[PDB]
DNA sequence: CCAGGAGAAGCC
DNA sequence: GGCCACCGG
């Protein structure tokens, strides 16, 4: 469950899916810990994005960032012919507020982001794709 | 013919 | 201390 910064058309085919699939699931953790009565103040959440320990909870005061994220990475999906069914995002307003931050990342923060994606690409370079074509090779 | 392959944190 | 919204021989 990886949450990337980097400009969504640029993903990789494989990464593009991965996000796509993976990004809502911060909804659901939120929603089943609003439920629980969890409040914002009862998370840790780095003051600075990290990958590893923290990444997924980082995000959980940053919801409407990750829905404006997911209605770009859905656009992406069917500009490239993938064959995806939730072509929307789910409606997120019955979630308090203050779960619903947007979010500005700095240069370094998107340049860790994509480093990471750098290097899983760089494991496997003759097979990931972008638009079905192996540009990384 | 359909399986491989794109980890943090909630829960016992 | 462990056990969650798709695209080729």
């Amino acid at each position: 469950t990886r949450i990337n910064l980097t400009l969504v058309s640029e993903l990789a085919d494989q990464h593009l899916m991965a996000e796509y699939r993976e990004l809502p699931r911060v909804f659901g953790a939120v929603r089943k810990h609003v439920a629980n009565g969890k409040r914002v103040r009862d998370f840790k959440i780095s003051p600075t994005f990290i990958l590893g320990a923290g990444h997924v909870t980082f995000f959980y005061d940053k919801l409407e960032f990750l829905r404006k994220r997911q209605i770009e990475l859905i656009a992406e999906c069917l500009k490239r012919g993938f064959n995806i069914k939730d072509t929307t995002v789910q409606d997120i307003s019955d979630i308090p507020q203050e779960f619903r931050g947007d979010y500005i990342p700095h240069e370094a923060s998107i340049a860790i982001s994509q480093a990471r994606l750098d290097e899983k690409i760089a494991q496997r370079p003759t097979w990931y794709k972008y638009y079905g074509k192996a540009i990384y090779a």
